């Protein structure tokens, strides 16, 4: 089990101003980390952030979070269940700031609430080190949804918090999974007369002064004040980043669809999403290591059965294995680790997950 601990630093808080905090699960004897950032939508305004907390308020609080969670999928301890990192420290750092990890906004007389995701990672960093985190080889931020699109926000900020702390040694690596969407598929891209409809791009613009949200520098600084909003999509945030990362992407997501408004299909619906498999599959072209089945689903790292995915004979777990084999101090004879479904429909892949 990975046990709780809530941050010393109780100025760095989840919404309600209740501290933030993180799972451990210690591995004596291994010098590899993972950090795993939980998803779970955002809120962007004080009426649904307001809504959140009625009915998600352990996404907005630690007040009601158990002592302990059970580590499952990649942050599972049994080979078994886990054949790529089972030895390594587990860290789960639960999402209470509602902010896709991006805030860097304080509880005061004029915040009713605290969007300190950015802030949260980098505490949980500083925490750590005093814990082992100093004497190790590899730090790999994981995360799903909104914690994968976490990972793209945050992991360059983590290498270089390490470095400037004067812990050069430690390679930080990202692993997005289900983190990486298209912009493209709005009628409209401005409106936001509700919550529910709201545009995605539009969602996140109002998020991101919200939240006092923070993007990575490189990628700021390509779309420059106002138009951070860009830095959220993998796409145009990929390419700044200079830590390696793992793309895990189904090609068909459910939260694409969601944000899409996309719910006997006829051409119409037909078209939309074998263009989407193929909009999707040339976006991760150029992606080093990826992983990006042909299915319709939404997150995998930590369920446990992310073992049985494969994509043309290997499985997601091997191909973070290739991938790590690929980075130790020319492509791998069969441990591949850039893997897309080339065919067009939602289970045409036959090891998609069913329910
Ligand atoms: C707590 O975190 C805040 C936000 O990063 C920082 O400004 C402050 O110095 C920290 N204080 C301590 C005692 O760690
Ligand atoms: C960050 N979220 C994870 C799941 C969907 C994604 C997203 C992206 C853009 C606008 N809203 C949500």
């Amino acid at each position: 089990d990975l046990r709780l601990h809530l941050l010393l630093n109780t100025s760095v808080t989840c919404n309600d101003g209740s501290p933030a905090g993180y799972y451990l699960k210690e591995s004596r004897g291994s010098r590899r980390w993972l950090l795993f950032l939980e998803g779970g939508w955002y809120c962007f305004n004080r009426e649904n952030c307001d809504s959140r907390y009625d009915t998600m308020r352990r996404l907005m609080s630690s007040r009601d979070w158990p002592r302990t969670r059970t580590g499952t999928g990649i942050l599972s301890s049994q080979p078994e269940e886990n054949p790529y990192w089972w030895n390594a420290n587990m860290v789960f750092i639960p999402y209470c700031s509602s902010d896709v990890w991006s805030g860097a906004s304080s509880k005061s007389e004029k915040n009713e609430y605290a969007f300190m995701g950015a802030l949260i990672i980098q505490e949980v960093v500083r925490e750590l080190l005093g814990r082992g985190l100093s004497g190790a080889k590899v730090l790999l931020l994981a995360g799903s949804s909104a914690g994968g699109t976490g990972v793209l926000l945050n992991v360059d900020r983590v290498a270089e918090q390490l470095e400037k702390l004067g812990y050069p040694a430690i390679q930080v690596r990202g692993l997005a999974d289900s983190g990486w969407f298209l912009d493209n598929k709005q009628y409209r891209h401005t409106d936001c007369v509700d919550t529910i409809t709201c545009a995605p791009t539009e969602a996140i613009r109002r998020g991101i002064r919200y939240w006092n949200g923070v993007v990575p520098e490189r990628c700021r600084r390509q779309f420059q004040e106002g138009e951070e909003w860009n830095c959220f999509f993998g796409y145009k945030v990929y390419p700044t980043l200079r830590s390696p990362v793992f793309v895990v992407q189904w090609l068909f997501d459910e939260a694409q669809l969601t944000v899409d408004n996309v719910h006997p299909v006829q051409e119409g619906l037909r078209l939309y999403i074998q263009n989407l498999g193929r909009e999707l599959r040339h976006t991760l072209k150029d992606v080093p290591a990826s992983f990006a089945p042909a299915c319709l689903s939404h997150e995998i790292i930590i369920r446990s059965h992310w073992t049985d995915v494969q994509v043309k004979g290997t499985s997601l777990p091997r191909a973070l294995h290739c991938w790590d084999r690929s980075l130790h101090d020319t492509p791998l004879k069969g441990c591949p680790v850039h893997l897309v479904d080339s065919c067009p429909w939602p289970h045409c892949n036959p090891s998609c997950p069913t329910g």
